């Protein structure tokens, strides 16, 4: 039906870093969990892109994932969460509210 | 302005890789250009974020730059293009058509 673009922060930072990083919090497995879940559905594979990014400024809330054009921001995402997001949101067009940290704009921005 | 999220591919690949990369095509200078624009402009930071990414699968037309929520895809962006994109697009709200390679969906989809 419509194109959806998923951005997963995979920014890594040293272990004792003040802000920590999404990678340290497992964001790389989240990115990979998305990839294999999309390449597994003929309809999603042709209407959904998953891109790895550097820090998006919401580290305390990592792993951070933002879905455009929706502008939905997810936080503290775990690999086991990917499935529900893909089914309920990417397909059903309904955001998984328990993980949403912001909408229309980044967390903290006015 | 409004709110705009700019994504600049800064993916790089070793010299032997056939596809090369936006980073080899000068995408890091583009990114830094945008970042110099965000600090040097009075109101842009109020409605704008720039994010560096890995490959977005439009390598032949790199440097690739996508702007959301719009869903506008730019190709072959040079540092010297940033300014016109910032003023004409990020503020004015109108895409610099000579660099647009797609809208609403990735190139070739
Ligand atoms: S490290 Fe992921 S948002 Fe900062
Ligand atoms: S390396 Fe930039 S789009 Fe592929």
């Amino acid at each position: 039906a419509e194109f959806k673009h998923v951005f997963v922060c995979v920014q890594d930072r040293p272990p004792g870093h003040p802000q920590g990083s999404c990678a340290q919090r497992g964001s790389r497995e989240v990115f990979q969990a998305f990839m294999e879940k999309i390449q597994t559905d003929p309809q999603l594979f042709m209407t959904t892109v998953i891109t790895p990014t550097g820090c998006m400024n919401a580290c305390m809330m990592g792993p951070v994932v933002v879905v455009y054009p929706d502008g939905v921001w997810y936080g503290q995402v775990k690999p086991e969460d990917v499935d529900e997001i893909v089914e309920k949101h990417l397909k059903g067009g309904e955001p998984v509210e328990r993980l949403v940290i912001s909408k229309g704009k980044p967390p903290g921005m006015f």
